[PDB]
């Protein structure tokens, strides 16, 4: 019988198992919960909190044969995105889930979705961050909340899922992340000021002005299509001005799916490739708090370090 | 026999048609022409200025654009036009129509065969054999020949063997002369909420007089409760600018903030929001007005309660 | 879809016909199901069926057992919830559509794809959403919910046989979609009468279900035509084309001009059918096979001579075609 | 596989008929549309058939007619795309998988859900995809292409009786999908035998196709038995279930019995079969479409093997049809 760790870190779900007689039926795995102390809303979170869930992982890894951490819908995808960098050489399961609806309201999603991820965890392993949510399993570090209001709040959509659930539960043939043996490495981070810019038309030299004032490490560029911002020269050279003081500045895509190809690139742009802005965030939070030179974050930051883009 | 105008105003899709089933068509160059990624708000301006001009002589109005922020044109030229009486389509191509696998022509001979064939009198976004209300629009799939989604709308007509109309409700619509709102530069900011997003980004935008600030807030439009940030967002909407909350999601409606001056923008775009920010603070509305006009649909943008 | 009153504590009867959900004592299983007794939801009455039936071995007289159901019930209850199996959920609903007229309260086909009894059951969650909808969003036809969506019952299939998602309506959009908040389509009303529910009653109708594929020769319909049929169901290719060799096309004339009503339909899920109609074949239109066969055994099981049932046939009689 | 791009390729295009076209129309059509001529684009041989046909008038003697045109031409050509109308193009597709054995070169199936002659035709697109994929992404497969998307043949259904986006592939992800660029999807590849092409004779062979539904007699099973039966499709609900009706299980049997090969698919769109029939002698399907069941019975009744290696060859994966347990 297999043995799964729940880390209950708050969220819908939450706002009464043992009311319910399917948890503790014979083909599920035995599990614990650990109900975090404060609960947060997942639209409180801050990047310590990823912090305090990768340790908390950490802590229990040996004795647990599986992790599922019960997450807030709102932030769910920046978590899962972030304990993909954090874990390094992952020997078992961590899936993150939650609910659309808390399981103290009525037609809840909490309770299939929480024994989905229990049952998958015990049954079904894959050694990545994962989330599971409305009858399928995604790699963390692909993920968005894509649906405010549906009950399949999530997407994947430059990565097919890892697991489908029917009448049985499929592996897809998703191509696997690049993937460690050996010990687990739980990788600390400490805070790091990184600015978000969406590009649209009317926007400002000032807005990249105003980053590089005192404090920022990082910029995220929201570009159009497959990395197109508007060619005003003082727009250009405001991003040159912050890349010359050590900046690390990314394109990304704005749209739901898709590959910047790209200039940008003479004014020290990095490309990144098909990343959600919840990985690039993520991963350089997690690069900025190494011992690492400004050119090394700036290549880390366009290769496949955990299978969040495709080379 | 109908006669569509065609505004080549540049993108991808410039850098069987005369057979007798189309409608007649002119095309218009523009000069220059210009990569969408390019434009800024004047540039919708002289869109809707020329089918202004255009307007009286022609069934329709097809609209040749770049993708990379076509829904933003789409967006803005639906709150600049009112009482339309005829349809305008914007259209374009994923690929450039002197490159192999081109979409250009197909895309094009579809928007002025259903400009002509089957007019809906709004601004429309024709892409990959749908028809979208443009307000509803966004590129969200930039490698993708099904190029744009209208994730809180379905699209208002699809073309297979046969076109059939959906049975999607029509956009408010007013009736008269047709009524051109111009506009005049607005300085707008967008904030990504986001975990370990300060204050100071509030203070940077209140200090270089923005005039509106759209949050693509969490889900049904939640921000962290930081009293920092609280207080700069109330800071702002006390100094008369306009705090919009959008999801961030791609489909769905916003549902402390408010407590802050901050208004829900229910299942807006951030293209319909921005848009929209242009049109009616270009126009000479109370602080107030403005406030109240962004929560209720003019042109069928976003789903009243 | 109507946004009902909830006002007052409504009262939802359960046709429990048989079915995946209830396999392995359903009634103990929802006894014991907290969500099912909270302030929120309706009261509700199970009748258990004996025997309790597995959908696939369901015949028409079962759609007529269950019509009787609801008409013993229907002044006494606010809305009905057909619990059933998934393998003819699709012609159970369709059939109840054309079967009860003046309908002026919901019915609602669903089930489940893994038994309440077995591990990650979707049973509790299709029977909360559409007792929740019976009471909440009183659609007065026969709808069938799965997988938070409500279709039109005429307009369903079972298209996923292995998916959560079990069932399609691939010429119509649903009528209701839930999430944090149920949704209504604006998808247009189906033909409604007004009165007491009237249950149009069937009897057996011998219908065969010709699949169109190469090699099919004037032979097969020949055999159809050899002792058992007063329709035959053409799944035609596309739009509803079949080989035009003459044979083919004669052995169906000799159908029609004895009295056997042919249909053509679409062997493809979605679109509509547009020679055949020379030899007597009366157009489907994008009707599901489920809708078509069972508005046969409601058409046939009338007092109705041959031209009146083909008129009939392509006409929108419950909201199972869309004219022309 | 993305192929090399380095010298001119020449594609045979067979023009069975079909939408596209709807002699010489389609040769001049072609000759007409600049994109078709480009450097960039293959050299490419149009084989005008005659008579061409309307799709829903095809029998298994076209199959073979096609699959001994490609024999004809294939050590002369890099690749060949099949013009063909949308009604049974999954069928001609899943009988031509069957039949190429050691094929090592593509083979797409193609056409239109609007003649190239009509406004707003998809052929042109159609075909100059397929030509283009042909010639730089050669996948050793019968592949049907249509609306951006390269499907297994023997997956294909036609899903869509009126969009442009007429075939699915419902239980197989599509092998590679157009944008910008050509995506090659990760779908794990079917089996590959080595050497020169043999062609796998495909005869007229009586085949019934049983749709299962609520009331259908043991009549129905009694009736097939009558003459045109060497092999009878069930489709069944669901994962292949049926009435348990004792005449209808015994008909089954006494089939089994006189040697006839008894198949159990679903009807549903997408799914697998999970096997009552088994003791009647019924043989699971697995996820098999009809098209690839009715065309994989046409090819083993035609071959040199008796009813038992049939049996067991229909629920094998032979040609990347099936999914095995
Ligand atoms: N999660 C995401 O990153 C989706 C999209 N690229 C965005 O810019 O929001
Ligand atoms: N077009 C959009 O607005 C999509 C999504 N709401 C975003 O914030 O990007
Ligand atoms: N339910 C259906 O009718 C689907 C499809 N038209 C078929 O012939 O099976
Ligand atoms: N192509 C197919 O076989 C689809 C579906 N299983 C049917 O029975 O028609
Ligand atoms: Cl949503
Ligand atoms: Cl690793
Ligand atoms: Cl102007
Ligand atoms: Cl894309
Ligand atoms: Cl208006
Ligand atoms: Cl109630
Ligand atoms: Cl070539
Ligand atoms: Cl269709
Ligand atoms: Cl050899
Ligand atoms: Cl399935």
């Amino acid at each position: 019988k297999k043995s799964i760790y729940v880390a209950y870190t708050g969220g819908t779900i939450g706002m009464q198992l043992a009311l319910m007689p399917e948890f503790h039926r014979p083909e599920m795995p035995d599990f614990t919960i650990h109900e975090y102390t404060p609960l947060m809303d997942s639209s409180d979170m801050t990047p310590e909190d990823w912090q305090h869930i990768a340790e908390d992982i950490k802590a229990h890894y040996d004795d647990y044969d599986g992790f599922v951490i019960l997450h807030g819908t709102d932030t769910m995808a920046y978590t899962a995105s972030a304990l993909s960098f954090m874990l390094e050489n992952l020997g078992k399961p961590v899936i993150v889930t939650g609910s659309q609806i808390p399981l103290a309201e009525l037609r809840s999603d909490g309770q299939i979705n929480l024994l989905n991820a229990l049952y998958v965890a015990a049954n079904y392993p894959i050694n990545e961050v994962t989330l599971f949510f409305n009858n399928r399993l995604y790699r963390g570090n692909r993920t968005t909340k894509a649906h405010a209001d549906g009950f399949d709040a999530f997407a994947s959509p430059n990565l097919p899922p890892l697991l489908e659930a029917g009448i049985h539960i499929r592996r897809l043939n998703t191509p696997p992340a690049p993937h460690g043996e050996g010990e687990l490495i739980v990788h600390p981070i400490t805070p790091q000021p990184i600015g978000v810019v969406t590009i649209y038309p009317g926007i400002s030299a000032d807005v990249v002005r105003n980053f590089l004032r005192q404090p920022v490490k990082a910029l995220i560029l929201r570009s159009y299509g497959v990395g197109n911002a508007p060619q005003n020269k003082a727009f250009l050279q405001e991003l040159q001005e912050a890349s010359d003081r050590g900046i690390v500045v990314v394109n990304l895509t704005q749209c739901m799916s898709g590959k910047v190809n790209m200039a940008l690139a003479h004014a020290g742009v990095i490309g990144g490739a098909d990343m959600t802005v919840e990985a690039t965030l993520t991963k350089l939070h997690y690069l900025l708090s190494q011992e690492l030179d400004t050119e090394t974050i700036r290549k880390a930051m366009s290769q496949n370090l955990r299978g969040e883009l495709t080379p």
